């Protein structure tokens, strides 16, 4: 039973590797906009900003 | 008739001047807003101007 688990638990862990690394290389960048709360009026910030991870 | 005309400008001229003399002296501070149109959304615009005249 120890054995199954440690088989399933790895099994499970190269699916979700696998799954991790087939990721676009470009998922990294998101576009990100902070106006929520009072800074949806503020004109001096732009609408949405360029983030890497 | 033309002396008779001419006493009654004078005489509205007279009312006139009377009055924009009695004229507070502070009237010529107004508060003005540029804030019609798209400058409305304009956050760095402040609310109201004190102007003078
Ligand atoms: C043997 C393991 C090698 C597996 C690599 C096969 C997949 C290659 C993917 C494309 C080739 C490449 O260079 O581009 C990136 C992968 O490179 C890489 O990241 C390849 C680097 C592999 C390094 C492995 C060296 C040591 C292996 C184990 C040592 C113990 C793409 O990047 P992406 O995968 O995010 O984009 C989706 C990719 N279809
Ligand atoms: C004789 C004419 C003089 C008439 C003046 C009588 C009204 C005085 C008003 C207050 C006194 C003062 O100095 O304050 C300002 C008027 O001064 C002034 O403006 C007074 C200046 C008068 C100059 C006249 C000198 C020459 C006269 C004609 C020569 C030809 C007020 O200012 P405000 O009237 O706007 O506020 C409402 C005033 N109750
Ligand atoms: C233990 C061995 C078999 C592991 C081998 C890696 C496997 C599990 C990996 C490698 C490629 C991966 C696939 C790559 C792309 C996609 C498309 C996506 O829309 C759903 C997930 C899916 C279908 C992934 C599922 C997991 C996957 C099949
Ligand atoms: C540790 C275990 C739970 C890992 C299992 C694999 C995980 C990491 C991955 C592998 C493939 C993935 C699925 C791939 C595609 C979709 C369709 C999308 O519209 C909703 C999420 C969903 C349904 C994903 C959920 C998470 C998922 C199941
Ligand atoms: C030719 C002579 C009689 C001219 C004398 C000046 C007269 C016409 C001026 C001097 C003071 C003036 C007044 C001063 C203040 C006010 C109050 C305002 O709420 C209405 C106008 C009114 C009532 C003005 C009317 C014109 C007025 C009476
Ligand atoms: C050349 C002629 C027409 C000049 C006549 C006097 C003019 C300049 C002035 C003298 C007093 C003034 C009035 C004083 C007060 C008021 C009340 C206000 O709620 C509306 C304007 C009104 C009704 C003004 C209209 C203009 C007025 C009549």
């Amino acid at each position: 039973s120890c054995r199954l688990l440690t088989l399933i638990i790895i099994l499970l862990a190269c699916i979700y590797l696998g799954y991790y690394f087939s990721l676009s290389s470009l998922s990294d960048e998101f576009v990100c906009s902070i106006k929520s709360g009072i800074l949806r009026a503020d004109s001096t910030v732009p609408d949405q900003f360029q983030c890497k991870l």
